[PDB]
């Protein structure tokens, strides 16, 4: 079963497979006196693997790599921040000590700077505009446009249908909103549907923290985000 936060020491990072060469991996972080689990991505490619996400903070990050090591044992190459927040962006230079290409959308880049959070080495063209698509070896990122943030990618691995959210997607047990400083509540519920429009294939879903489910989680996270809205 999907390990859950009392299941996973903060420090700790868990791996889940989800399908054959993906995996998410799973760690927990303390904000304001409370736990939250968060997940991330791993996918195999040829005999190198692909990480999607920090496991927020360098701590977390340098066990991610540590637990994918002694699971896994294939080395972790490249890796794709979905957004500039540090659940996502945090252990960035973690992992650029230990050889890995870190990568980010030139959006991503620019707004982790201004907060002076880490910064990717690498910029991802192709992806400025609502609705576009790259492939990036085993995966296809997309943007959907703004909501979490204005920069969050989404990343879908096309042979096992896993789409990969990010904190765009909200997971079921979520009833209100996350933090959404930095949200375009405006533009959410449009930027998910490009998501269901684009992927409507998908059979895993994976939120950016909380249990995976299938694509209800999509519309579960527009209606969280319309109450919201109307708050
Ligand atoms: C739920 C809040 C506090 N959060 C922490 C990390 N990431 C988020 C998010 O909402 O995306
Ligand atoms: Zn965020
Ligand atoms: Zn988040
Ligand atoms: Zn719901």
């Amino acid at each position: 079963e999907y390990p859950t936060v009392s299941e996973i020491p903060v420090g700790e990072v868990r791996l889940y497979q989800i399908a054959d060469g993906v995996w998410s991996h799973i760690a927990t972080q303390s904000f304001d006196g409370a736990v939250y689990p968060s997940n991330g991505l791993i996918v195999r490619d040829g005999d190198e693997l692909l990480l999607i996400d920090t496991a927020w903070g360098a701590k977390n990050t340098a066990a991610l790599l540590a637990e994918i090591e002694k699971q896994i044992g294939l080395p972790v190459t490249r890796a794709v921040s979905t957004h500039f927040h540090d659940d996502r962006v945090g252990g960035v230079d973690v992992l650029r000590a230990a050889g890995v290409a870190t990568y980010a959308s030139p959006s991503t880049r620019r707004l982790a700077e201004v907060e002076g959070n880490e910064i990717p080495t690498h910029s991802l063209e192709g992806l400025s505009s609502s609705g576009d698509a790259v492939r990036f070896g085993p995966v296809e990122l997309f943007y959907p446009g703004a909501a979490h943030s204005t920069d969050n990618l989404v990343v879908y691995v096309p042979s096992a249908s896993v789409l990969y959210g990010g904190c765009a997607i909200y997971e079921l047990s979520r009833t209100s909103a996350g933090n959404v400083a930095d949200a375009d509540l405006a533009e959410w519920p449009t930027s998910i549907e490009r998501i269901q429009q684009h992927y409507p294939e998908a059979q895993f879903v994976i939120p950016g923290h909380g249990l995976p489910g299938g694509l209800d989680l999509l519309k579960h996270t527009t209606n969280v985000v319309k109450a919201h809205t109307n708050r």
